[PDB]
Protein backbone atom coordinates (compact mmCIF):
# COMPACT_ATOMS: atom_id res chain seq x y z
CA UNK A 1 0.00 0.00 0.00
CA UNK A 2 2.12 2.99 -1.31
CA UNK A 3 1.27 6.34 -2.40
CA UNK A 4 2.52 9.20 -5.03
CA UNK A 5 3.47 12.24 -3.23
CA UNK A 6 1.89 15.19 -2.89
CA UNK A 7 2.59 18.04 -5.35
CA UNK A 8 3.49 20.78 -2.94
CA UNK A 9 3.10 23.75 -5.41
CA UNK A 10 0.57 26.67 -3.63
CA UNK A 11 -2.21 26.36 -6.36
CA UNK A 12 -2.03 22.48 -6.24
CA UNK A 13 -2.24 22.81 -2.68
CA UNK A 14 -5.03 24.81 -2.57
CA UNK A 15 -7.00 23.41 -5.17
CA UNK A 16 -6.64 20.00 -3.33
CA UNK A 17 -8.09 21.75 -0.35
CA UNK A 18 -10.69 23.11 -1.74
CA UNK A 19 -12.23 19.31 -2.92
CA UNK A 20 -11.03 18.27 0.73
CA UNK A 21 -13.70 20.78 2.14
CA UNK A 22 -11.09 23.71 2.87
CA UNK A 23 -11.01 27.04 0.70
CA UNK A 24 -10.23 30.09 3.07
CA UNK A 25 -6.52 29.06 3.51
CA UNK A 26 -4.16 29.46 1.41
CA UNK A 27 -0.26 28.81 0.71
CA UNK A 28 2.70 31.37 -0.09
CA UNK A 29 6.21 29.91 -0.87
CA UNK A 30 9.17 30.66 1.70
CA UNK A 31 12.33 31.99 -0.33
CA UNK A 32 14.60 31.81 2.78
CA UNK A 33 14.40 31.89 6.31
CA UNK A 34 16.46 35.19 7.13
CA UNK A 35 14.58 38.14 8.41
CA UNK A 36 14.53 39.84 5.06
CA UNK A 37 12.94 37.00 2.76
CA UNK A 38 10.19 36.31 5.97
CA UNK A 39 9.45 39.65 5.86
CA UNK A 40 8.05 39.39 2.82
CA UNK A 41 5.35 36.51 4.08
CA UNK A 42 1.70 38.54 4.22
CA UNK A 43 0.47 38.15 7.81
CA UNK A 44 -0.87 36.53 10.08
CA UNK A 45 0.46 33.29 9.49
CA UNK A 46 -1.03 30.60 10.25
CA UNK A 47 1.32 28.18 10.11
CA UNK A 48 4.46 26.78 8.08
CA UNK A 49 4.40 23.37 6.28
CA UNK A 50 8.32 22.05 5.62
CA UNK A 51 9.23 19.81 3.17
CA UNK A 52 12.66 17.87 3.56
CA UNK A 53 15.04 14.72 2.65
CA UNK A 54 15.43 11.28 4.42
CA UNK A 55 6.40 19.16 28.73
CA UNK A 56 4.51 16.80 27.19
CA UNK A 57 0.24 16.91 27.55
CA UNK A 58 -1.02 17.00 24.11
CA UNK A 59 -4.92 17.18 25.30
CA UNK A 60 -5.32 20.26 22.91
CA UNK A 61 -4.03 19.31 19.70
CA UNK A 62 -5.25 17.31 17.07
CA UNK A 63 -2.47 14.42 15.85
CA UNK A 64 -2.63 11.04 13.49
CA UNK A 65 -0.21 8.91 13.15
CA UNK A 66 1.08 8.27 9.38
CA UNK A 67 1.39 4.59 8.65
CA UNK A 68 1.37 5.00 4.45
CA UNK A 69 4.75 6.05 2.44
CA UNK A 70 3.89 9.48 0.39
CA UNK A 71 0.94 10.06 1.95
CA UNK A 72 2.62 13.02 4.02
CA UNK A 73 1.54 15.66 2.18
CA UNK A 74 -2.08 14.58 3.14
CA UNK A 75 -1.03 14.05 7.04
CA UNK A 76 0.28 17.30 6.71
CA UNK A 77 -2.85 19.08 5.37
CA UNK A 78 -4.90 16.46 7.92
CA UNK A 79 -2.51 17.96 11.14
CA UNK A 80 -3.33 21.80 9.48
CA UNK A 81 -7.00 22.08 8.89
CA UNK A 82 -8.01 19.38 11.98
CA UNK A 83 -5.79 21.87 14.28
CA UNK A 84 -7.44 25.02 13.14
CA UNK A 85 -10.65 23.95 12.97
CA UNK A 86 -11.90 26.79 15.38
CA UNK A 87 -10.39 29.40 13.41
CA UNK A 88 -11.27 28.28 9.92
CA UNK A 89 -14.40 25.70 9.41
CA UNK A 90 -14.36 22.95 7.46
CA UNK A 91 -17.81 23.21 4.48
CA UNK A 92 -20.34 21.10 6.62
CA UNK A 93 -20.47 18.03 5.05
CA UNK A 94 -16.91 17.48 2.82
CA UNK A 95 -14.70 14.93 2.95
CA UNK A 96 -12.85 16.41 5.68
CA UNK A 97 -15.69 17.80 7.89
CA UNK A 98 -17.03 14.14 7.95
CA UNK A 99 -13.39 12.50 8.53
CA UNK A 100 -12.72 15.12 10.95
CA UNK A 101 -15.89 14.43 12.93
CA UNK A 102 -15.92 10.30 12.45
CA UNK A 103 -12.45 10.00 14.36
CA UNK A 104 -13.03 12.67 16.42
CA UNK A 105 -12.82 10.29 19.56
CA UNK A 106 -9.77 8.13 18.23
CA UNK A 107 -6.00 7.98 19.35
CA UNK A 108 -3.38 9.20 16.65
CA UNK A 109 -2.72 5.30 15.91
CA UNK A 110 -6.69 4.58 15.26
CA UNK A 111 -7.44 8.00 13.23
CA UNK A 112 -4.10 6.85 10.98
CA UNK A 113 -5.70 3.32 10.50
CA UNK A 114 -9.06 5.21 9.29
CA UNK A 115 -6.66 7.06 6.84
CA UNK A 116 -6.12 3.68 5.29
CA UNK A 117 -9.70 2.96 4.88
CA UNK A 118 -10.32 6.77 3.51
CA UNK A 119 -11.26 5.87 -0.43
CA UNK A 120 -12.46 9.93 -0.90
CA UNK A 121 -9.34 10.88 0.43
CA UNK A 122 -6.91 8.62 -1.04
CA UNK A 123 -8.55 8.84 -4.44
CA UNK A 124 -8.54 13.01 -4.33
CA UNK A 125 -4.81 13.12 -2.99
CA UNK A 126 -3.96 11.18 -6.46
CA UNK A 127 -5.42 13.84 -8.49
CA UNK A 128 -3.03 16.10 -6.76
CA UNK A 129 -0.05 13.80 -6.71
CA UNK A 130 2.83 14.36 -8.86
CA UNK A 131 3.81 12.82 -11.91
CA UNK A 132 4.92 9.63 -12.07
CA UNK A 133 7.16 8.16 -15.46
CA UNK A 134 8.73 5.43 -13.54
CA UNK A 135 8.70 3.32 -10.68
CA UNK A 136 11.36 5.61 -8.78
CA UNK A 137 8.41 8.60 -8.45
CA UNK A 138 6.57 6.75 -6.41
CA UNK A 139 9.04 4.35 -4.63
CA UNK A 140 11.52 7.14 -3.78
CA UNK A 141 10.09 8.18 -0.48
CA UNK A 142 12.70 10.74 -0.17
CA UNK A 143 11.53 14.03 0.83
CA UNK A 144 9.03 14.90 4.29
CA UNK A 145 6.52 16.92 4.67
CA UNK A 146 5.93 18.21 8.29
CA UNK A 147 3.69 21.38 10.24
CA UNK A 148 4.08 24.08 12.37
CA UNK A 149 0.99 25.36 14.27
CA UNK A 150 0.50 27.58 16.99
CA UNK A 151 -1.60 26.37 19.60
CA UNK A 152 -2.23 28.07 22.90
CA UNK A 153 0.46 30.15 22.41
CA UNK A 154 2.40 27.12 21.72
CA UNK A 155 4.81 26.18 18.28
CA UNK A 156 3.21 22.66 17.66
CA UNK A 157 5.32 20.27 15.35
CA UNK A 158 3.26 17.99 13.69
CA UNK A 159 4.99 14.88 12.06
CA UNK A 160 2.81 11.65 11.50
CA UNK A 161 6.36 9.26 11.78
CA UNK A 162 6.64 10.67 15.55
CA UNK A 163 4.86 9.35 18.19
CA UNK A 164 3.47 12.56 19.31
CA UNK A 165 3.65 16.10 18.28
CA UNK A 166 6.61 17.89 19.32
CA UNK A 167 6.05 20.90 21.86
CA UNK A 168 8.68 23.67 20.94
CA UNK A 169 8.38 27.38 22.36
CA UNK A 170 5.79 29.71 23.35
CA UNK A 171 4.93 32.80 20.89
CA UNK A 172 2.66 35.24 19.16
CA UNK A 173 0.81 36.36 16.44
CA UNK A 174 4.16 38.58 15.25
CA UNK A 175 6.49 36.35 16.18
CA UNK A 176 5.01 32.84 14.65
CA UNK A 177 6.44 32.95 11.41
CA UNK A 178 10.79 34.34 12.54
CA UNK A 179 10.09 31.77 15.67
CA UNK A 180 9.39 29.08 13.20
CA UNK A 181 12.31 29.44 11.16
CA UNK A 182 14.72 29.81 13.76
CA UNK A 183 13.61 26.27 14.83
CA UNK A 184 13.69 25.15 11.50
CA UNK A 185 17.04 26.62 10.77
CA UNK A 186 18.38 25.04 13.95
CA UNK A 187 16.83 21.85 14.08
CA UNK A 188 16.72 21.09 10.18
CA UNK A 189 18.85 23.20 8.14
CA UNK A 190 21.98 23.81 10.02
CA UNK A 191 22.27 20.59 11.58
CA UNK A 192 21.98 19.23 8.39
CA UNK A 193 26.27 18.50 7.24
CA UNK A 194 25.17 19.39 3.80
CA UNK A 195 23.74 21.74 1.31
CA UNK A 196 19.95 20.62 2.75
CA UNK A 197 17.72 21.47 -0.29
CA UNK A 198 14.23 22.30 1.79
CA UNK A 199 11.13 23.60 0.60
CA UNK A 200 8.62 25.77 2.85
CA UNK A 201 5.26 27.32 2.83
CA UNK A 202 3.73 29.89 5.20
CA UNK A 203 -0.27 28.72 5.40
CA UNK A 204 -2.45 32.63 5.42
CA UNK A 205 -6.12 33.54 4.95
CA UNK A 206 -7.41 33.65 2.04
CA UNK A 207 -9.10 36.68 2.54
CA UNK A 208 -10.03 40.29 4.73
Amino acid sequence: DIWTPLESNPDSLYLYSCKLGQSKLKFVDIYGFNNDLLDMIPQPVQAVIFLYPVKENFDNVWFIKQYIPNSCGTIALLHLYGNLRNKFELDKDSVLDDFFNKVNEMSAEKRGQELKNNKSIENLHHEFCGQVENRDDILDVDTHFIVFVQIEGKIIELDGRKDHPTVHCFTNGDNFLYDTGKIIQDKFIEKCKDDLRFSALAVIPNDN
